[PDB]
């Protein structure tokens, strides 16, 4: 039984630090950290050893039905020399606020997710990826998000989403 | 001495085999041409050892400025129990897309990725994925795919998006 979504050796210092910042913000009991837990099928996020493909955790604030996820992303995830792959982006985003539907309404299914590409993220770079509910109407569940840099200021991406309740 | 694997390998299932053979033969008079994909940084699309994670080969027509790839999600590519995750049905279709673009017009960038997931695609399932671009605005490249069963009887996702051309 191995919960991936806690450091290991591979965290960068960014990683880390925010990290940090997150378990502080549970404290009050406001934000919740979600384990993320580890025939042949694996969950894609999950299917790399540590460090090469997806580095991440989520935090998940009922409240404000807002799911932020620190995510790292390593070597494999390539795809524009030295930059993360467009689908490993939209892996992250889809998972983020796929798990903020999920948290919010149950099992889910994805309808629509519409990505927009701001700026190329480098390998090996730290960024948080912000989803929060923005409306139930009846079945469908409306979630945006953006990725953002750790000091907020780089915007790279943005998306909606649409997740109609199974 | 890179190795291609855009080609067989005994993780193909049957109707993957079958539908690589059609457009083997659809190269015959030229109009169509498989792609060579080959593998620190590693192409994402192309990390997972045989079988277990992207098992896909691009076919391009250069007349038609028309991609298809055909593509086998194998079981590291899991989202909902039992079902491609909609993050590697995204990759995929955004391999397809922006070598599309890239073909018929250079390198370029992803811009936008708008995807309809029609139905949830099982787990080591065959999907074709039919790309096209649609016009050119400048540096803009407009292209919309579809994702469909091999008999063409199941509609799975489609998609448009927008590629731009690096200066």
């Amino acid at each position: 039984l191995k919960d991936c979504s806690v450091p290991n050796p591979s965290w960068n210092k960014d990683l880390r630090l925010l990290f940090d910042q997150f378990m502080k913000k549970c404290e009050d009991g406001s934000w919740k950290r979600l384990p993320s837990y580890k025939s042949q099928a694996q969950l894609f996020t999950r299917s790399f050893d540590d460090g090469l493909g997806f580095e991440y955790v989520m935090f998940y604030n009922d409240i404000e039905k807002r799911m932020v996820c620190l995510f790292q992303g390593g070597p494999y995830l390539e795809g524009p020399p030295g930059f993360i792959h467009g689908g490993a982006i939209a892996t992250m985003i889809d998972a983020t606020v796929g798990m903020c539907a999920m948290m919010a309404g149950g099992i889910v299914m994805t309808a629509n997710l519409n990505i927009n590409y701001k700026r190329p993220i480098p390998l090996c770079s730290v960024v948080m990826i912000n989803s929060q509910l923005d409306k139930v109407e009846g079945r469908k569940f409306f979630v945006s998000c953006n990725v953002q840099s750790v000091d907020e200021k780089t915007l790279y991406s943005e998306a909606t989403s649409l997740f109609i309740k199974l």
